[PDB]
């Protein structure tokens, strides 16, 4: 019955007044009855672009990014939060490091979908790699195993479960060739161990937050390079929200966010979608967001609720 905001990144002022890039280990919990965020136990490992999902009463924080000049940049480590003990434990790491990984839970397994890493070639060269690999975590065995890969390599992908399928929505591909911001959507059938294509988003979006409510998938916010009427390509944080109906295999627009944002954490609690934090790369205004919006599907409206105590982009969000 609480929303947990896990990790993320912000530029924060020191006591001496210097602004420093900070990957976050802090975790905040939102109580909707009180409309308040409160700190809980922090992650062991500071991380942003982390995938977060709930399984068997525990929150799992999977992979992520650490831009510090020391140490690994792309993480394979996985932490598990016990709310009764208010403690984070380490579990088995991913086989492949991945930042900007999407995670969802289906049939008692955690799926880690896509992401990005710098990986060594056979010749020893380090190359930037968007990932198509998908790993599944069995908590009874404390083991990750490979399942079928995505058709399309992608990071910053939104992942959610609907009607026994995992949907991988949008994302980012930094290759020098081809589209950088994705509208494509894939669906994973665990019985067949197969990914299929479904209807694409109307607007391409990387760093999109995805949640399922009342039988629809909502794709919330994100970022894309979009052509203006004059033909110029401009970087655009998105406020648009699209809803996917699996019976019709169609996306439709619903009410937009008040605040354009990417790298936003999205989760469902008590029949509302919460959009938590995120990133705004505009040359004006705050870059890392503490604001939180709540979507009512009956009224088709987004409202503001209490903001996070610490701004955070690339935050993972789950409900427990």
């Amino acid at each position: 019955g609480l929303i947990y905001a896990v990790g993320g990144f912000a530029t924060l002022e020191t006591e001496s007044g210097e602004l420093v890039p900070t990957e976050l280990n802090s975790v905040e919990a939102y109580d909707p009855e009180r409309n308040e965020w409160s700190l809980v136990a922090p992650l062991s490992t500071r991380r942003s672009g982390v995938g977060v999902a709930v399984l068997n009463g525990l929150i799992y924080a999977v992979g992520g990014y650490d831009g510090s000049p020391d140490g690994s940049t792309h993480l394979n480590s996985v932490e598990a939060y016990d709310p009764e003990r208010n403690e984070w434990s380490l579990v088995a790491p991913l086989s492949t490091r991945r930042s900007g990984v999407g995670v969802a839970v289906l049939n008692g397994l955690i799926y880690a979908v896509g992401g990005f890493a710098t990986l060594e070639t056979e010749s020893g060269e380090l190359v930037p790699t968007e990932l198509n690999s998908v790993e599944a975590y069995d908590p009874e065995r404390n083991e990750w195993s490979l399942v079928a890969p995505l058709s399309t390599r992608r990071s910053g992908v939104g992942v959610a479960v609907l009607n026994g399928l995992i949907y991988a929505v949008g994302g980012y591909d930094g290759s020098p060739d081809g589209s950088t911001h994705l509208n494509s959507v894939e669906a994973y059938d665990p019985e067949r161990n197969e990914w299929s294509l479904v209807a694409p988003l109307s607007t391409r979006r990387s760093g999109v937050g995805v949640a399922v409510l009342n039988g629809l998938i909502y794709a919330v916010g994100g970022f894309a390079t979009l052509e203006t009427e004059s033909g110029e390509l401009v970087p655009t944080e998105l406020n648009s929200v699209e809803a996917y109906d699996p019976e019709r295999n169609e996306w439709s627009l619903v009410a937009p966010l008040s605040t354009r944002r990417s790298g936003v954490g999205v989760a469902v609690l008590n029949g509302l979608i919460y959009a938590v934090g995120g990133y705004d790369g505009s040359p004006d205004g705050s870059t890392h967001l503490n604001s939180v919006e709540a979507y009512d599907p009956e009224r088709n409206e987004w409202s503001l609720v209490a903001p996070l105590s610490t701004r955070r982009s690339g935050v993972g969000v789950a409900v427990l």
